[PDB]
């Protein structure tokens, strides 16, 4: 047993290493759509630049997971990293669309790791998800929501002329 | 009778919180398409912030009625805010059309309320009116009309395009 | 559905609904015992001001709810804003009196609000309420306890000396 | 006839100048407050000081109508400026008694004035009161209101430590 280890269940250490995974899977997800649209025959880099700042956020956000472990006295087990689902997205509308789906499988997780440690009683692990995961989890679905709106108001994905106005208003210039 | 009060009717006493019960139904309404327009399916933000700052404008113009209210001797009656009249605005024409009806029925009874005031000879009250509230409500009709104008010149509300457009040029960035 | 929705229960969201409204009534009610402080025959400026504070942060705590609902894809519903249950408030002790009770019934709703959040194991609704009212909310009401303990310290009702000296010293010069 | 004259009523000249002499009058009162309240036997300087920054700003406001009178191509006539009514003014609640007097006399000279032009159709001198001198009346006559009510409630004319409060608190520290 590690020294520091107090009121740390062998399931919330588990469910902390599978989010960890799952966190790790969503950066190489935004990174490979960060890829397609900087793609010449693409060439939406307003948007490529918003996912490749989400890929970054999420790998920031596996590292606070392992940090975490450590301090509870938990110990990190990595596994493979699995590649994205797709390896093209369509546009931006499809794209967008992909992250909203990706947000909220990681906000599904994080909710049960919160379950989880509710039900063992860790009130520690319970602030942290609350403190640092959840509300940010939130702001992210509804910007994408807010942008998969707008997509459709453009007329995506017919609309060219639609596509190429969001990437120059509604994501910052890069 | 307030050892202040000099030259001040009862009828025009009574329009005064009549008016401040108005702009506080008119502040209200304004926040109600402030809500409508943040909607994740509505997502014109700089749309809902122009009218948030609306509803902001109309409540310290009830505050405004109720300090010179005190400062004539009157007293303050207060009423029930009486909700919006709709729910859900329908798009940034159909918001700004309600916008206009709703500044101009403001202004009829400010008018109103300065007949009333010529009439109980009482030049304070209609200098205030005239000094305060008129000037102000003629720009805000003009700008909303000027609005209403572009924005059946951007295809409204069949041109989702044109919709999107008017909330990055025609309002200011929030 | 609102496609940002996770989690968020019907129930929850029709309490969000009421809760706005009752913060709207608790800042119309705090604008009404500005106004009285601030008639001439009334006429203690600070406490006035100190009222007409709180009034601005109840309409902004409303606000907040209404930001909070279309974060989480409910749909803010709006109702009549009511009137305040006094139209004069006696003096600086009936008036922290009735604070308090507002303050607290404010409080008993948000608590409930609570308890609704964790039936429906809804963890962002509870860390919201803890973290953006809860403690804001027993702040308020030590200060207001505070204040009423020092009003009869100061002989209020019948110590017009007492209370000249409250709205000098225990609220903040205006 | 002066070159410069056109629509000045005679009788709007010679009410000019009886608003003149009443402001002057005025002036003269609020001078003699100030050297009453300046008295090793009355000794409250900042009550004193009020008074005398009062009867500097009705002076003024007498150079106003001069030089209004001019402007309009009337002519200034003057006369005699009468003593003040009382030699001694008793205490700070019976000044300021006799001071709300004063103001509302004069605010009624104002209202007659403003009654006057606009049955002889003069906008211009309509204007000129509402601009620079009715607000400006009715901000004092709530100020001297305001102040009335707080000398009752410290227990004026017989509580002395109450009228020594209100030389600190309520009037400006000179
Ligand atoms: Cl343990
Ligand atoms: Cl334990
Ligand atoms: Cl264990
Ligand atoms: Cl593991
Ligand atoms: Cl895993
Ligand atoms: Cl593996
Ligand atoms: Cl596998
Ligand atoms: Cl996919
Ligand atoms: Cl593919
Ligand atoms: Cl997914
Ligand atoms: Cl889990
Ligand atoms: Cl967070
Ligand atoms: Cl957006
Ligand atoms: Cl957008
Ligand atoms: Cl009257
Ligand atoms: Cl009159
Ligand atoms: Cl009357
Ligand atoms: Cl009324
Ligand atoms: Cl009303
Ligand atoms: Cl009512
Ligand atoms: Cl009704
Ligand atoms: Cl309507
Ligand atoms: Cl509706
Ligand atoms: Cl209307
Ligand atoms: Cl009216
Ligand atoms: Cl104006
Ligand atoms: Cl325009
Ligand atoms: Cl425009
Ligand atoms: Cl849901
Ligand atoms: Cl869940
Ligand atoms: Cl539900
Ligand atoms: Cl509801
Ligand atoms: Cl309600
Ligand atoms: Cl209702
Ligand atoms: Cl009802
Ligand atoms: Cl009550
Ligand atoms: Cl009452
Ligand atoms: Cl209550
Ligand atoms: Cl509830
Ligand atoms: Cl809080
Ligand atoms: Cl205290
Ligand atoms: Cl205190
Ligand atoms: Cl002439
Ligand atoms: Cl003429
Ligand atoms: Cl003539
Ligand atoms: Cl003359
Ligand atoms: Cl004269
Ligand atoms: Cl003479
Ligand atoms: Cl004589
Ligand atoms: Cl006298
Ligand atoms: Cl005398
Ligand atoms: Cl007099
Ligand atoms: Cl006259
Ligand atoms: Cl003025
Ligand atoms: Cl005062
Ligand atoms: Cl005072
Ligand atoms: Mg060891
Ligand atoms: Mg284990
Ligand atoms: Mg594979
Ligand atoms: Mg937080
Ligand atoms: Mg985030
Ligand atoms: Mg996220
Ligand atoms: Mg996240
Ligand atoms: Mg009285
Ligand atoms: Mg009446
Ligand atoms: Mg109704
Ligand atoms: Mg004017
Ligand atoms: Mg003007
Ligand atoms: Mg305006
Ligand atoms: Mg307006
Ligand atoms: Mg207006
Ligand atoms: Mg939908
Ligand atoms: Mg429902
Ligand atoms: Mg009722
Ligand atoms: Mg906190
Ligand atoms: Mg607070
Ligand atoms: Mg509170
Ligand atoms: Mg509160
Ligand atoms: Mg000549
Ligand atoms: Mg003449
Ligand atoms: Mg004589
Ligand atoms: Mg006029
Ligand atoms: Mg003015
Ligand atoms: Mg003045
Ligand atoms: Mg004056
Ligand atoms: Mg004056």
């Amino acid at each position: 047993v590690s020294q520091v280890r107090q009121n740390y269940h062998s399931d919330c250490e588990a469910a902390v290493n599978r989010m960890l995974n799952l966190e790790l899977y969503a950066s190489y997800t935004y990174s490979s759509m960060y890829a397609f649209f900087d793609r010449d025959d693409v060439a939406l880099h307003n948007v490529a630049e918003f996912f490749k700042e989400h890929s970054h956020e999420e790998r920031e956000h596996a590292e606070k997971f392992m940090k975490y472990q450590n301090k509870r006295g938990g110990r990190v087990v990595l596994q493979d990293i699995k590649k994205p689902e797709r390896d093209e997205w369509g546009n931006t509308l499809e794209a967008m669309q992909a992250a909203l789906q990706l947000e909220k499988t990681v906000n599904q997780a994080l909710l049960d790791l919160h379950k989880l440690a509710t039900d063992k009683v860790d009130p520690h692990l319970c602030d942290f998800l609350e403190s640092e995961y959840l509300e940010e989890q939130v702001k992210d679905i509804k910007r994408i929501g807010d942008f998969i709106t707008n997509l459709k108001r453009l007329g995506l994905p017919e609309n060219g002329m639609g596509e190429y106005l969001f990437d120059k208003h509604s994501v910052k210039e890069s």
